[PDB]
């Protein structure tokens, strides 16, 4: 799987200097916790939304991966230089997605796909054979050959555990694209 | 007009003569159409996926809307012309939609936006307040000024029937941008 | 109107004695707005500089209202708006446009950047009599789906549909060719 | 430069007497191999023709393996192969290239047509101090979030932060400016 969890870390002082205190998870005053004023901010695992006032009140700063090194980087506006308190964000992401293995059971070299047609494998990472495909959203149809040659594989929402299971009758992938349109309203 | 029903039609001989089966919903067999070998395919409506033996087994062709006027413009690896069970793709396709709007509770003029930050309101038409802001999917950061200067609103899914509802201090907003990506996981 | 336009207001909120340019002005004393106390960007976009011959901190502006100073100065380093310029976009795409009857003339498509799987699902149902590739490279087939004939169509002209390879004038997809492995 | 090559062999999967190709042959019966069985292309892409001299049935070759005859004509009246030659490929792609030390050296990252509102989100947490700007018009920016100075960055050379109008070497996102209001 993967469990990563939100990670960002207030310090005391402007440019990463004093105590530092890391906080994973939604703190609705920073005061209380300790941090009283927040002079650099790091955000390693983001994205984070900063507030004004405790309980998550007043003027919205977004913080995403990368250095604060000061008050006035992540607000324009300075009613206050003050952050009370923060949250990790979870964004919603309908982007197309599949995700094609080497081996099969889910196993060995991948390459994720997002939204994009791939007319060539060879020309990304990708000369291995490809064993098993999880779509995770998105239509896609893999051909054998670069540029949308051979047999055709239809590659819909699920798992593809071996091969066979989306019709190969031997592992091999060099091209796929999406299917993007359809010419009638579904329920 | 605008199609309600996925439409392929299959014809017995070549170059769309013959007599023609128009069908508009899955056949796991294609001798019952009375059209048992197609020597032409005319989609309307689709994408469809045909396949090799009946119940959608073996060799699969996907036939999207356009003439297929010989059996080869199909099957380039030709093993066989046979061509047993048609069914329409339920295509999966999702967005991310905003939609920001003149006058509280969703009325007036509305701006949407799908999938794309949008650096200037003004260079998108809309030169109007927005007082209130409905989010379909996705996430978004509203700011007062285009090129994502000023105040920041954070609009995820659900409603905000006022602009105070966003935490704005007057309904002002001239650039948008979503929000792609994640570091963590529930 | 084919014109950048700017108008700097002496005060905030768009108040006070404007002066609207619409071309360069490397120093804003020989305007009659001393130091710009609101920007109105009606066609850009835009940018300023802190000094003057457009020397130090820059601030762009794009198409909208910048009500106050600060709406602009992410540092407040500094408030003063000394010289600004319209900023020329270098904005490229490729395009082929393909046509029905030969010699670039009936009814045509335009393809922009993107590959086209059906032509029949874009309202083109007619034949290819002719093709003008203006920019990219491009392969044309003649069924959807990238299926059937291939015609590659490079920068330049195919008055008729002899003249890119095709027995008869029938295409009903095209997508771009994006990578090259190799220079010169 | 890399180098445009094609690998003929003789047989089918990679079987047989091989040849290597690096320009344009009119005629592959000055191959040992008088017909090819399968095709390895390493870097591409190539376009071949039925007949010598670029003539009858294209097929356009891309980075991969053709192990048979099938694999790269779709309607077979022929199964020769009797030219090939490399495709000159036209992508005016928007391209801007961040380099970690002065005069384009050290970690480097590349930004296509998109913009890149975390540089630490692509693994890229070094300072910035050279920028070559291949094509487009882009701004640079101090901080996450198009935050902190802006750096307007059009086409040319940076051979220093200095030359952008950055007191120090540090950029941590990028936008491209897409639309323009004037001159069309």
């Amino acid at each position: 799987p993967q469990s990563l969890n939100p990670k960002i870390i207030i310090f005391e002082q402007e440019n990463f200097q004093g105590h530092s205190h890391e906080l994973n998870g939604p703190c609705p005053n920073l005061k209380e916790t300790g941090v009283e004023k927040a002079g650099s901010v790091l955000v390693q695992a983001g994205p984070w939304v900063g507030y004004e006032q405790a309980n998550c009140k007043g003027e919205q700063f977004v913080f995403e991966k990368g250095e604060y090194p000061r008050w006035d980087s992540w607000t324009s506006s300075r009613r206050t230089d003050s952050l009370s308190s923060l949250r990790p964000i979870k964004v919603d992401s309908q982007e197309h997605k599949i995700i094609l293995y080497e081996n099969p059971n889910f196993t060995g070299k991948k390459m994720e796909i997002i939204d994009d047609d791939v007319p060539s494998f060879h020309a990304h990472g990708y000369q291995e054979k490809v064993s098993s495909v999880r779509v995770q959203s998105g239509t896609w149809v893999g051909y054998q050959y670069p540029g949308y040659r051979g047999l055709q594989y239809l590659l819909e929402k699920g798992d593809y555990k071996d091969s066979s299971d989306f019709g190969a009758p031997h592992p091999q992938v060099q091209s796929v694209r999406r299917i993007r349109d359809m010419q009638w309203h579904q329920r």
